[PDB]
């Protein structure tokens, strides 16, 4: 027992993670076969990151330009090219230590690991949540771009996030795997605002599946209530809508327990409309959002990798 | 900027877990060189738990008893030994993915990082502290011992802790990689309690300075306290005291923000006398005291490994 933020193992995408270097820019790539990615602004000075033209300043670099480094091996670069926010380098050697993986654009309200980078080595991991926002709680300094994030099943990774900039209150923002950003943001040091966030409904409703698969069970009440009853009282606390599908995705945790979906949301309600009195849940004064119904089975039920 | 509880990347600690039976128990060992160290009730039926003997049962073990398996490879055991409450089998392939490493036995209020593993396959990587009452706040079910904890210096991993048993309130011991258990423990399924826990004062300072670092400033207050004083309001709160040796710890982040230690135990002193009225640090509604210094500066300036 015990319940704790969980990361994945970091190893296969640590033996991915490498130094890219262009004039006086330096951040992470990721080097899967013959190809590095990271993000397209290693070709900007601080100056051109106000008001970049990167087409323009891609045409002027050539393959030497880039200096690649995989611990303290240089590797040649053969070939470059943009998509969307992020550049992939051809580099004449493959990496042996390229995992299966896949590349995925997740969803707001999943999790993933984040493997903060610097120079190219790996510094720490973490899991955050993507948040409705399409903004991540991050850790992140100067130098950290490029830095990724991911998802394991059995053998494959998923990379789903590559680290780009940060916003006030230390929220941070970046691209998929093909430079697509997750929400309206664009790479360029200019005024952009986040839209308003709301807590991601399910997530709560596992972590209290958690709690009580744990043994604290003080805030289950004898009530049920209907999905649009509930559905009312979340959105005064600013909670996103729960939908059939999230009530079909609860129903592993839901079976193991017992408890039916609505009776867990009508607690939650009391929750909500009452406060915890001083009271904790799973060591936590506040209501958790960043576990996923399958980060709650995953731990609970010992999925290896 | 952002602050997050982080581990350290734990691909060095992958590449050494191995699963190991004995009989009908399985869990896991750190394959390292070419010995195998694992928790010594691998040899134990449950039923044998409740009050093995240990030295009795390993003398009815050969080394073909000892199944150990490196991925979908067997490695095959030349010979066992017994140090405390760990086994050392000596096996015929020297690990070829050892990493540079010391074994230590850390303090408490020191933190590492677990890498949780069942069938010697890597399941998720969390932070830990050492609690005073030697006992640690993990995430782990059956099948999970062996899984070890460390700390990792540039290159070098320092494992600290072995896991081997659960406690009421979903709390964990184990031992160090010589088989000394942390605590008043004994690898018996016996009736055991840990002593009282308290609080890490000096970890709660180092976030409060982390704190600062990102912003989060509402509760600085004006004043400034003894080291007695505070140590005075301390003791009622269930907080260690605070020590010189402490005070000196805090010198990197104290010169960083321009807070004096005993100033910031002015202002924990008024949060532990007053509350914190609804109000987060670092988005946290309780004290947190599972970040070292140590820990703030690495997050706070990027070190890498
Ligand atoms: C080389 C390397 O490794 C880069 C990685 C860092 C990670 C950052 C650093 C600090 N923490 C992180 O996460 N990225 C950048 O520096 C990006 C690049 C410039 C500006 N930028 C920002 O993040 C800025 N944000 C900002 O302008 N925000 C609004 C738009 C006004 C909302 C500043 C925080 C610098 C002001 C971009 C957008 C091309
Ligand atoms: C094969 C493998 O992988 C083993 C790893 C697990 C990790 C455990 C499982 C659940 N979560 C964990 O962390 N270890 C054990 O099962 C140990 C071994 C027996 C009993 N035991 C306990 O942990 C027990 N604790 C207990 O008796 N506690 C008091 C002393 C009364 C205080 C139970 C929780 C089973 C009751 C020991 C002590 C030789």
């Amino acid at each position: 027992s015990g319940f704790r933020k969980m990361a994945f193992p970091s190893g296969k995408v640590e033996g991915c993670m490498v130094q890219v270097t262009c004039g006086t820019t330096t951040l992470n790539g990721l080097w899967l076969d013959d190809v590095v990615y990271c993000p397209r602004h290693v070709i900007c000075t601080s100056e051109d990151m106000l008001n970049p033209n990167y087409e323009d300043l891609l045409i002027r670099k050539s393959n030497h330009n880039f200096l690649v480094q995989a611990g303290n091996v240089q590797l040649r670069v053969i070939g470059h090219s943009m998509q969307n926010c992020v550049l992939k380098l051809k580099v004449d050697t493959a990496n042996p230590k390229t995992p299966k993986y896949k590349f995925v654009r997740i969803q707001p309200g999943q999790t993933f690991s984040v493997l903060a980078c610097y120079n190219g080595s790996p510094s720490g991991v973490y899991q955050c949540a993507m948040r409705p926002n399409f903004t991540i709680k991050g850790s992140f300094l100067n130098g950290s771009c490029g830095s990724v994030g991911f998802n394991i099943d059995y053998d494959c990774v998923s990379f789903c996030y590559m680290h780009h900039m940060e916003l006030p209150t230390g929220v941070h923002a970046g691209t998929d795997l093909e430079g697509n950003f997750y929400g309206p943001f664009v790479d360029r040091q200019t005024a952009q605002a986040a839209g308003t966030d709301t807590t991601i409904t399910v997530n709560v409703l596992a972590w209290l599946y958690a709690a009580v698969i744990n043994g604290d069970r003080w805030f289950l009440n004898r009530f049920t209530t209907t999905l649009n009853d509930f559905n009312l009282v979340a959105m005064k606390y600013n909670y996103e809508p729960l939908t059939q599908d999230h009530v079909d995705i609860l129903g592993p945790l839901s079976a193991q327990t017992g408890i039916a979906v609505l009776d867990m949301c009508a607690s939650l309600k009391e929750l909500l409309q009452n406060g915890m009195n001083g009271r904790t849940i799973l060591g936590s004064a506040l209501l958790e959002d960043e576990f996923t119904p399958f980060d709650v089975v995953r731990q609970c039920s010992g999925v290896t990798f």
